[PDB]
């Protein structure tokens, strides 16, 4: 099996993790300096968040050179000290490659914007790096995922006297997929960091590379096409790297991002289609949507492994529910208008959850138990809070909380002059949610995290197990099976608040001995129709095993 | 039934609980600024610890004076304004009553102490008010309570050429209750207090109060008789009025403190013999203790109201188990040595049961749940710690931590200017644990402590019902029946960290549905033998009721 499929990633921005130079500002050295913490926590993979020069117009994901480390962040050697440390302890990393645009900064884009023709007459051939409309009236009827900003796709350049396209903020022109000399540019910066040990890159914003008269622009074949190039290069040049897309797609969408056992496309995708429904059902107490949007993902090609992931650095995104659903969540999780963004919901995983220790220990058992490779948000595994007061997503970003001293020890720098600034509020603050607490706090949430990474890696059907659903007959308990060579686990949830029953049907496994992972307590063995009766309490989480 | 069978009770002490003025010691005034929080906690009835003047050899408990307020906690004035207020929220306010001994600097002793007759020939009335023997051999069949301190029960006075007897400290001389006049100045005691406002009185150490040689010198018949004058003194004059007593016996012995129908003794007594089997049964997973000592309870009579509790201000004693369960209960609870003290162990609750809090929540619903009036000790609702580099059992006894600021807002006073230090800890400090900070947060324990009393209080066969243990074929799994008034409680409650399976028996139930107390969920019906299959996820608590 390929080292991704058993993998526990771990999502961090550097700018924001450890500052290691008393500016504010998380850097190599500092992230360097913590290893060792991911490396305890049961974390194999680290996804590190855009590290290159931007403007930081949208935090870094408006690069402007595909090719360098950012100055806040320090040095290209600091890069390779880092990438060295991290391979020593048994870490991979993967970067982030922003595919779709550049920033307006970017020199191609400064070129480019100076017309057809550059002032001395011959053709200027980074102009048809961008995507240009003389009065930008094609490509209507698509949306705009910026829904708070922007108010076009379509941009008027000043210095151009044309319109640029770009599916995110005015400052990140989209790139032309259909000059095959920006397909090259990007393979080539691909292979900058893959050349210097890189083991793979999450891929941003995947679905809107090609864009065509009369479609939405997103999925299009040939943004198909294009990715199984990045694929066929990777393959052919980097056997064993991975490539992990972001999608935000529905079921029947998100799947194509794998390609075919013939044409491979992507290694991993983001499960983004399960994770607004785990929120729904723990509301409804009815986990059927849950079961409901599973069902629509259909089989993945040999190769790939999913991505399960609770809540990342942007907003709980909402684009892709139903209206009704999208009107539910605002309602349940986004009681106040502030706690919204773009179709979204931009709150961190514990104030979602009312701090409610029971449903965060609930959901990140669901996290580890579905088919897929888990990926942690920073800092959610002390239950970190949110700075909804800061703009646009900041508020999920803020500085990492190692301690309870001066700015959760992210920095020496007082917390206004850090680049965001660190929660300090009675609930949510450093004072009373930090590391060095949790880790010597004997039943930290820390501490329970790190043990249910334990307990997970000790039993591979968890990472390569099939998947099935068994009736329980209270929708308020999800149960499924997971089954790998050999061993089969069981594994029931309550998404209700209190005390619930239900009758599983263990009929194809009647004789069996069910026993829980943690310590083989027994259960009745299935006899009968099967028909088994259980009852649990408030947002419990059984995992068992059954054992012929 | 009568205010005290009703009511929940909160122990606290006025010197660590809140300083209004600035020497970082608790006073009157300050205290009586934090009585809402006690009113929307939902306590009842606070019972202070003494609040007399004394040397504070023992923190009160040695009282030089019976009828005044110590300088340290301000003054009568103040005491009177408080009285005041906690009657004009509903709040019974009950005393501690100091009987069997008084401080060394009692004018009572000082005057006792030069001899039995005074220099110029006049029988010193006082000299008989305590215990007296010229070669202190009477008395040898004894224990010594304080066996860390004292080597003996006799201490040879210099000035009245003489032992006298303590059964505490040597600055705690015992009284002798072979003298009437001493008598009389305990019913003499009392009147003082009662007649400002007081509703009752703690009585401390009342097993002690009459010697006799041959005997083990507790549980004498002579001494329960001045018990039986003192509850005859309260009932003739002051009516409903409480008397509590510290009874530390097995429980037969205990049992006896009520009186009989007849002659009646204290209308409540603490049911320390069922609090360290609690401790005991989640280490042991293994709830057999708990209904053995409940099952070797006699009755009691009809006035008599078992009070419960888990921690108090002094340590877990471990007097009144065998010598088998004492050294698992060292074994289990005191990994280091100083955490032991006069056969017992000097550790808060959360520090007790790891911090972790559902281990807390499961022990706080058997103590709501049990047959009694329970007792909360302060900060325990908050998950308060303990400091061992505190002698004797300071250490459960630091300042209540109420927020973040300057020594957890129980002082302006710095930390190192507190009576006791508040804590500071990366766990259990102030900055992490206080009660603004829970206040606010949705899922608190403070605010679980609350919910679970407005619980406790909608249903009244918890105070009042009776008890039948229920069998449930596994050891870990405690239930039982509280049933009172047509309303019957199924209370099921798992002592094991693990998963566990029960087999309920039901068998008077059948045709009977549980349904959850809390959003009531209704469990299946109990059919066939009432044998009732259920699983419970680790300390899980089903707070159920059982309809017709
Ligand atoms: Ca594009
Ligand atoms: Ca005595
Ligand atoms: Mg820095
Ligand atoms: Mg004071």
């Amino acid at each position: 099996p390929e080292w991704y499929k058993s993998a526990v990633f771990y999502e961090l921005s550097v700018r924001t993790f450890q500052d290691g130079n008393g500016d504010g500002k998380g850097d190599f050295p500092g992230l360097t300096s913590r290893l060792d913490y991911l490396k305890n926590l049961g974390v194999d993979c680290l996804w590190l968040l855009p590290w290159f020069p931007s403007p930081l117009r949208d935090d870094g994901y408006d690069v402007a050179d595909y090719r360098g480390i950012h100055p806040d962040l320090g040095t290209l050697d600091d890069f390779k000290v880092f990438l060295r440390e991290a391979h020593a302890r048994g870490l991979w990393v993967i970067g982030d490659l922003v595919t779709n645009h550049t920033s307006s900064d970017h020199p191609w884009f400064q070129a480019a914007r100076r017309g057809p023709t550059l002032p001395d007459g011959s053709p200027n051939e980074y102009h048809d790096y961008y995507v240009w409309s003389d009065e930008g009236k094609e490509y209507a009827d698509t949306r705009i995922i910026f829904t708070d900003t922007e108010v076009s796709n379509w941009t008027l350049d000043e210095q151009a006297g044309k319109y640029y396209w770009h599916r995110f903020f005015a400052s990140q022109p989209d790139l032309n997929y259909d000059n095959p000399k920006v397909v090259e540019e990007l393979h080539g910066a691909a292979r900058f960091w893959l050349d210097l040990g890189l083991d793979g890159f999450r891929v941003d914003a995947v679905p809107y590379l090609i864009e065509r008269e009369g479609t939405s622009c997103e999925n299009l074949p040939e943004t198909h096409e294009i990715l199984k190039g990045f694929r066929a290069m990777v393959d052919r040049e980097y056997p064993g790297r991975l490539l992990l897309a972001e999608a935000t797609q529905w079921p029947e969408e998100v799947v194509e991002y794998f390609g075919t056992e013939a044409e491979p496309e992507f290694h991993m995708c983001f499960n983004f289609p399960v994770m607004p429904r785990l929120y729904m059902s723990l509301k409804r107490e009815d986990t059927s949507s849950i079961r409901e949007i599973m069902g629509r993902l259909p089989k993945i090609p040999s190769f790939g492994q999913w991505c399960i992931f609770l809540r990342n650095h942007d907003e709980l995104t909402l684009e892709m529910v139903t209206d009704d659903e999208r009107a539910f969540m605002y309602a349940a999780y986004a009681p106040d208008a502030r706690m919204k963004i773009n179709v979204g919901i931009r709150r961190r995983l514990a104030p979602l959850l009312d701090n409610d220790r029971r449903r965060i220990e609930l959901l990140n058992t669901v996290l580890l138990a579905l088919p897929g490779s888990p990926v942690l948000y920073y800092g959610d595994e002390i239950g970190m809070g949110d700075d909804l007061g800061l703009p646009d997503r900041n508020g999920v970003r803020t500085p990492m909380q190692w301690n309870a001293g001066t700015s959760g020890g992210f920095s020496t720098a007082q917390p206004s002059d850090c680049f965001f600034p660190p929660i300090q509020d009675p609930v949510y603050g450093f004072g009373r949610v930090n590391v060095q607490s949790q880790l010597q706090d004997p039943s930290s949430l820390l501490k329970w995290t790190a043990r249910q990474l334990e307990l997970r890696r000790a039993h591979p059907a968890f990472a390569h197990g099939d998947l099935t659903f068994i009736e329980t007959g209270n929708p308020a308990i999800l149960a499924f099976t997971r089954q790998y060579d050999g061993e089969t686990l069981l594994i029931v949830s309550n998404f209700a608040g209190n005390a619930q029953a239900g009758l599983l049907d263990l009929a194809p496994f009647v004789g069996r001995a069910p026993v829980t992972l943690s310590g083989a307590s027994p259960l009745p063995v299935v006899t009968g129709n099967g028909q088994y009766p259980v009852v649990m309490g408030k947002y419990d989480y059984y995992w068992l095993r059954l054992n012929s």
